[PDB]
């Protein structure tokens, strides 16, 4: 049932979503997605602990709900998804093509999972899974080349030959620690591709084999750095191995604010609990590896 002991009663303790308007419109799922953003973090904790991502909806919502971590966009785009449709929003599970800077080219295999949203016939994108500074605010109508200001950037969603694209536009980065300036984790593009994808629905049986490669290539950036995001009122923090991160969106002059911080391993354990509201049951390897991941 949706009353008291139910699974969508504990969903929405979880995001800390006390609303009630009692209303399936764009308002609410707004609300819905920047409740998920602010407490279900996107990160890979599991694959660096020596455990799996698993993603059947059971699994996930014991480990993101009950056990209050986050997850992968296979493991949190999956929860919203069931979240909205149990509240009666006609959502559909969409797969995407994630763009790689140094390769100029978006990745051959869908592994990424977003989904659409239809209210009064108007259709809206929606990720609660991508993280860092590319993650949306607001839902994006699905409007070819209209331009889309948000607090972390402004988005555009483009129609070309039966694929859409995401892009953002980005503010000036300010890095007031100059040891940091060429981090790894920072690049210097104004205009970002984001993802590309198709409209064809999805169930998550078609992400089953990216599941799997996702977790055990060497190729693969979830294998190569160990991460968590999560996204505040004013704008993003991020751990990626042993660099703490924290931007603040619109700073001042039209630029952001990142601050970097090393961490020692004793102190890991304290800012996984202390910003991001993650504990773990297993030991953390941190991993800096060199697969391209930026904040
Ligand atoms: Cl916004």
């Amino acid at each position: 049932g949706s009353g008291s002991g139910s699974d969508i009663e504990a969903y929405f303790e979880r995001i800390g979503y006390k609303k009630s308007r009692n209303k399936l419109d764009l308002e609410t799922l707004t609300d819905i997605l920047q409740h998920q953003i602010r407490a279900v973090p996107f990160e890979n904790l599991n694959i660096h602990c020596g455990d799996a991502m698993d993603l059947g909806l059971e699994a996930i919502f014991d480990q993101v709900v009950r056990r209050n971590r986050g997850g992968w966009x296979l493991q949190v785009n999956h929860l919203l998804y069931w979240a909205l449709t149990t509240i009666g929003f006609e959502t559909t599970m969409l797969g995407g093509y994630v763009y790689s800077t140094p390769a100029k080219k978006y990745s051959t295999g869908m592994i990424h999972l977003l989904l659409q949203v239809t209210i009064d016939g108007r259709n809206y994108i929606v990720d609660a899974g991508f993280g860092r500074s590319y993650q949306m605010w607001q839902p994006l109508e699905l409007i070819s080349g209209k331009d889309q200001p948000q607090v972390p950037c402004v988005f555009r969603l483009t129609e070309e030959n039966g694929f859409w694209y995401l892009d953002q536009i980005r503010r000036e980065q300010y890095i007031p620690n100059e040891e940091f300036l060429h981090s790894d984790l920072l690049e210097d593009s104004k205009y970002r591709k984001i993802y590309s994808f198709t409209l064809k629905p999805r169930t998550i049986e078609d992400f089953e084999s990216m599941n799997t490669y996702l977790q055990t290539s060497p190729s693969s950036v979830f294998t190569s750095k160990s991460f968590c995001s999560l996204q505040t009122p004013d704008g993003v923090h991020c751990l990626v191995g042993f660099t703490l991160t924290h931007r603040r969106f619109n700073y001042k002059d039209n630029t952001d604010l990142i601050e970097f911080k090393t961490l020692s391993e004793e102190e890991i354990e304290k800012v996984l609990k202390n910003i991001f509201n993650i504990s773990l049951q297993r030991k953390l390897v941190p991993k800096h590896g060199d697969r391209f991941f930026t904040i």
